């Protein structure tokens, strides 16, 4: 549902997955970061050292200027630029064009990346948290009301298998890219992805708890940010399991505040030692709830020069937030239509000699409504 639309994105560990796109006419072609997180359409406007290449409005005979200026700021990295509107469309993804809003990007500040390969931003949530105001309509928006593309996008987020992929399928659900049940959670406001996670368990010890603690402010699903990050008080509950569980190695404390690679030897890395982090998520009926079971393939991330990792868990005091080793290796079903987020297996998924990610439940679990903040 639609295999035009597989393996349609593309990344760099840690940068993101972006989309082809194109813009105006003639179609000026640019990759796009594919954002959960955010909710503004914008696009490298003017050069800068880290572009390719960018987009040209006076080369647009379908470029209209809002005459409206903008700006957003992320968790490090900022843009400014100039609102206007143009057509859009998606090689590898429905046959359809829209005329959406754009930021037209003429400054930033660490925003783009040195060796990228993208050039835009994609924010796929809902307008509430758009820049500079909730009638700025995000593309998505503009695309449901424009086509008749279904108001439903999946993401399946690939890891390895040094340079990665993934698809976005856009207006659906494409049954070959996972396995087992879609287990869904309730969207819980929408502005991010909000969600609500009832329960932390680590190597099945419950993290013990109240859980407002979880989602303390929010929790939300983003594609936009690698890390799980977690509150304060939970990313200590989870890194004391952590290193308990591991103990037997000797990490330097630059590790486990992410700005520290820890190395193996080629295909020795301790798998077995690092325990597996279980997200027990609203489910759809009452006092029902399911997991999402995260392995140390997903929370490790590699990079390059040996076998090397980054721990891809830290800290927040925006909420926890589910970024993208998180999502890699499940099939995840922003089903805005239903207010739902759907977990499955991706098929994609990460293996382990002796242990499996899965998506699994009914569990029940009460007062799960005491868990959301405010
Ligand atoms: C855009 C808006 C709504 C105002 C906003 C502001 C701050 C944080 C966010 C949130 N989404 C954040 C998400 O939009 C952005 C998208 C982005 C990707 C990128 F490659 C470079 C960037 F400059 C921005 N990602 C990040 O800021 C984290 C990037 C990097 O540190 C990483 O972790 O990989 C993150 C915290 C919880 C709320 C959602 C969103």
């Amino acid at each position: 549902s639609f295999v035009e639309m597989v393996d349609n994105l593309r990344g760099k560990s840690g940068q993101g997955y972006y989309v082809e796109m194109t813009v105006g006419s003639p179609p000026q072609t640019l990759n796009i970061l594919v954002d959960t997180g955010s909710s503004n359409f914008a696009v490298g406007a003017a050069p800068h050292p880290f572009l390719h290449r960018y987009y040209q409005r006076q080369l647009s005979s379908t470029y209209r200027d809002l005459r409206k200026g903008v700006y957003v700021p992320y968790t490090q990295g900022k843009w400014e630029g100039e609102l206007g509107t143009d057509l859009v469309s998606i090689p590898h993804g429905p046959n359809v064009t829209v005329r959406a809003n754009i930021a037209a990007i003429t400054e930033s500040d660490k925003f783009f990346i040195n060796g990228s390969n993208w050039e835009g931003i994609l924010g796929l949530a809902y307008a509430e948290i758009a820049r500079p105001d909730d009638s700025l309509e995000p593309f998505f928006d503009s695309l449901v009301k424009q086509t008749h593309v279904p108001n439903l996008f999946s993401l399946q987020l690939c890891g390895a298998g040094a340079s990665v992929g993934g698809s976005m399928i856009i207006g659906g659900i494409d049954h070959s890219l996972y396995t087992g049940s879609l287990w869904y959670t309730p969207i819980r406001r929408e502005w991010y992805y909000e969600v609500i996670i009832v329960r932390v368990e680590i190597n099945g010890q419950d993290l013990k708890m109240d859980c407002k603690e979880y989602n303390y402010d929010k929790s939300i699903v983003d594609s936009g940010t690698t890390n799980l990050r977690l509150p304060k008080k939970v990313f200590e509950a989870a890194v004391k399991s952590i290193k308990a569980a591991s103990s037997t190695e000797k990490f330097p404390d630059g590790f486990w505040l992410g700005e520290q690679l820890v190395c193996w030897q080629a295909g020795t890395t301790p798998w077995n030692i690092f325990p597996v982090i279980s997200l027990y998520l609203m489910g759809e009926v009452t006092n029902q709830s399911f997991r999402i079971t995260i392995l140390p393939q997903q929370y490790l991330r590699p990079v390059e020069d040996d076998d090397c990792y980054k721990f891809a868990i830290s800290q927040s005091s925006t909420g926890t937030v589910m970024g993208a080793v998180i999502m890699e290796g499940f099939y995840v079903v922003f089903d805005r239509a239903r207010k739902r987020i759907g977990f499955a297996v991706s098929a994609c998924h990460v293996h382990d000699e002796f242990r499996t990610a899965a998506v699994e439940g009914p569990f029940v679990t009460l007062d799960m409504e005491d868990c959301g903040y405010n």
